[PDB]
């Protein structure tokens, strides 16, 4: 509706390469509001290629999906250029994405962030189930940091308009199904990703070669840091059933309760020198970067 | 909690915003410890007070300023004590609404007109029940988050340290009484400055002879887009008699109601166009600088 701002071409530009992914490229860019002399920072994905305006009448309907999304977890569609090569603008996360996070701080990361990151991720999938809207491609690549206290889901339904191997259900790999139980499975695999600190999955394996270990049963080994307890709610994420992988609804409960007690479910060591930010670090971030109201 | 404490080492200053009466306004940076991301804030250096105050009781003084909460309101952030005293606060990149006014001087409609004095007054009735008088409200202390949501600053540091005889109530040019109804008159002369796009304020008149004009009963002219109505409120703004003057509780019911029917009270060529944004407008705004969301704008 109101929700997806039509943007002209002339009220924006690209600035910096941020990254390039399977879809597009994203770009630091800025905003110059038509009569204004502000440049407001933007982030900017370009797609991969340049599409018909017939096939831009499909990216529009799913575009103006994607911007209906209100939750504190989820990032939402700001706007759309729809030039010969389609241009997305979203708000801009400096701190980047948390599988970068996560490498560049390695180590350095109390249990007590990575729980809360668990929690707020699935807080975020929960939210996109409740609105039937199957994510296809969840990694920590596709999790924004906000600030280091508030995560968001990226991405969502990009697939779907437009191949992650070793992040997919072994049914999406076989059959191209799609559901949020196989969304599951990738969120297993992002826990993962958190508690590795940035390993990359099955290192070393090709990926066309994936769903053969997977029905013999191979899974991705235990972090070292992780107890018996959080390893076996990755291991449930990675079921062949579909139906017996845990909701993203008792995931939030799981995490939580772990997160509430982060010593005995992490083995982190020198854990006793990292810390939850103190609630002046917490105010003083949020009035500087993240206004927006969540637990 | 409210207060953050800054080492100097974890923000720069970039480039010189301007400077006024109380101190120098940066576009600055700050690099949180460990982190590799700059983001960008504002640093006002103040010049020395004309008292002596210690370091406490600087600090006591700046956590009052970073204990409001109101979104007309800006709050102080951080401090540094080391060097000089140097705060912190959110950048806001549209600067302030003195300049923005004159940068779209005969482009603004009666609806943003309006919505700002109400959110003008709203700032500083709150201000009042937190018991904190301005002394130094104009045009250029009030900043421009989104051209739909304004927010009151520097308020305090008149008292804190050490001009604007332009914007004083006469009881304050006089006596140096400075109260809630002292700040009516100045939010009267900043409705002043709204009304005409920036214009300056008994221009050529020399602040000596402030006094002597108002006490003959002159007063600011009334600006051609006002109509009578608006034009009262500023002249009661005026009143010798402080506790005659409006309330910030009054101004802010009659600014509303005015903005019910924006071009009934104020008379703006092609003031059709220059409606409030839509609500796609509005939403993109939000989303990209202002996520506080409480616009706080009265609609025809
Ligand atoms: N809103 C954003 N703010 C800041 N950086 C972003 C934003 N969106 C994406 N990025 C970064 O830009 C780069 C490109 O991301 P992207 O194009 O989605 O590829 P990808 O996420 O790494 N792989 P994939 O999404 O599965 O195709 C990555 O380094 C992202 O972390
Ligand atoms: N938080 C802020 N973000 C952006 N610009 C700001 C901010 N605070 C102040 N400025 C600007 O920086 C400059 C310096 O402001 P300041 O030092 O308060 O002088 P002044 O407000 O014009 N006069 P006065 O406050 O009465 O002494 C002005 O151009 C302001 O508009
Ligand atoms: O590309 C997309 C995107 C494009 C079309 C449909 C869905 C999509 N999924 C998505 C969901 C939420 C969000 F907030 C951003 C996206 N994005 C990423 C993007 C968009 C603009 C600038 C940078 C990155
Ligand atoms: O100086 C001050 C300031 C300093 C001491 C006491 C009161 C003060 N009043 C005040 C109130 C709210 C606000 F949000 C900012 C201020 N400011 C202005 C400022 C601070 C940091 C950077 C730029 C400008
Ligand atoms: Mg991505
Ligand atoms: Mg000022």
């Amino acid at each position: 509706q109101a929700l997806l701002r039509i943007l002209k071409e002339t009220e924006f530009k690209k600035i910096k390469v941020l990254g390039s992914g399977a879809f597009g490229t994203v770009y630091k860019g800025l905003w110059i509001p038509e009569g204004e002399k502000v440049k407001i920072p933007v982030a900017i994905k370009e797609l991969r290629e340049a599409t018909s305006p017939k096939a831009n009448k499909e990216i529009l309907d799913e575009a103006y999906v994607m911007a209906s999304v209100d939750n504190p977890h989820v990032c939402r569609l700001l706007g759309i250029c729809l030039t010969s090569t389609v241009q997305l603008i979203m708000q801009l996360m400096p701190f980047g994405c948390l599988l970068d996070y996560v490498r560049e701080h390695k180590d350095n990361i109390g249990s007590q962030y990575l729980l809360n990151w668990c929690v707020q991720i699935a807080k975020g999938m929960n939210y996109l189930e409740d609105r039937r809207l199957v994510h296809r491609d969840l990694a920590a690549r596709n999790v924004l940091v906000k600030t280091p206290q508030h995560v968001k889901i990226t991405d969502f339904g990009l697939a779907k308009l437009l191949v992650p191997i070793k992040w997919m259900a072994l049914e999406s790999i076989l059959h191209r199904i799609y559901t949020h139980q196989s969304d599951v499975w990738s969120y297993g695999v992002t826990v993962w990703e958190l508690m590795t600190f940035g390993s990359k999955p099955y290192d070393g394996i090709p990926a066309s070669e994936i769903s053969s270990i997977l029905e013999k049963g191979e899974r991705l080994p235990q972090p070292p840091i992780c107890t018996i307890d959080v390893y076996m709610i990755m291991r449930k994420c990675w079921m062949i059933d579909a139906d017996s992988r845990p909701k993203f609804r008792e995931l939030i409960i799981e995490f939580s309760k772990m997160a509430r007690d982060p010593q005995r479910y992490l083995v982190i060591q020198g854990d006793e020198r990292m810390h939850l930010p103190s609630p002046t670090d917490s105010n003083f971030y949020r009035a500087l970067m993240d206004e927006e109201d969540m637990d």
